[PDB]
């Protein structure tokens, strides 16, 4: 079986390092200047059929805000795909939730806002 070179995707694009992929290979495919590309970073081509491909949207989250436990360790008036941000539980309160999330490619906040409680 084969793996010719994996055709585009979603707005976006593939370059890996070779033109006749086959099996157990990988595309780390790319996004138009703006969209994340979500996924392993490389496709994966396995018994001639590439498979569980990353997309090419946009990752911009709202704001990694909380019960008061918000974050002090990276938090930008804008973020995307990543930008882990620390909740730091405003005075002796415990995080219900993650003390620890990020701007994941979905626009968002994983895991979950943690919760300042007591």
């Amino acid at each position: 079986v084969k793996c010719q070179s994996p055709p585009s995707i979603s707005n976006g694009r593939h370059n890996g390092y070779e033109d006749f992929y086959t099996d157990g290979s990988v595309v780390t495919y790319s996004c138009n200047s703006g969209y994340s590309l979500i996924g392993n970073s490389g496709v994966l081509c396995s018994g001639g059929e590439w498979s569980d491909p990353p997309t090419c949207q946009i990752v911009k989250c709202p704001h990694p805000t909380i019960s008061n436990g918000y974050l002090s360790s990276g938090f930008k008036r804008s973020y995307s795909y990543n930008d882990n941000v620390d909740f730091k539980c405003k005075y002796g309160y415990k995080l219900s939730g993650s003390s620890s999330s990020t701007c994941s490619p979905g626009n968002t906040w994983k895991p979950e806002l943690p919760k300042c409680v007591r």
